[PDB]
């Protein structure tokens, strides 16, 4: 059993938009906006209402770049985030308050305070790759395990 999420990283050649959620699972980290997928609605589709709903942002096109499966010891359900990338952003950031946008130069991405396995697989997004990636955690903090899959592209 899995539970299905995006996340959508808009990545430009000089920059990354990242979001610090204010409440709620993940509050105090920057990330991508995202969130679960509903029934009924295709992953693209939940990506694009999502990145709509916490950035008041739309988007000509995504890319799909990695799929990252979360397992949580001792829980029996897995997270499943499909991950998309986009430069086609109409609009300007608008902010929520499940999210504070925030542009970072991309030497300047902020590891330290975002999710852990961000370390591992976000350099993928800048260094040419696809990626599959599965992360065993320990609570929230602490990697346990993981995988990566990678394809150049
Ligand atoms: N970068 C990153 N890393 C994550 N690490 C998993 C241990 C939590 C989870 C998430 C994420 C993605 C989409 C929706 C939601 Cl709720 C989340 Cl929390 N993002």
């Amino acid at each position: 059993a899995s539970r299905l999420y995006t996340l959508v990283l808009v990545l430009q050649p000089q920059r990354v938009l990242l979001g610090m959620k204010k409440r709620g699972f993940g509050a105090g980290r920057w990330n991508g906006f995202g969130g679960k997928v509903q029934e009924g609605e295709t992953i693209e589709d939940g990506a694009r209402r999502e990145l709509q709903e916490e950035s008041g942002l739309t988007v000509d096109a995504l890319h799909k770049v990695g799929q990252i499966v979360f397992e949580f010891v001792g829980e029996p359900e897995l997270m499943d985030v499909h991950v998309f990338c986009t430069d086609s952003i109409q609009g300007t950031p608008v902010e929520s308050d499940e999210m504070r946008p925030c542009w970072f130069q991309l030497d300047q991405i902020p590891f330290k305070d975002m999710w852990p396995d961000d370390s591992y697989w976000f350099p993928l997004l800048l260094q040419k790759k696809k990626f599959h990636g599965y992360f065993k955690f320990q609570g929230q903090d602490t990697i346990l395990d993981y995988t990566l899959r990678e394809v150049d592209t």
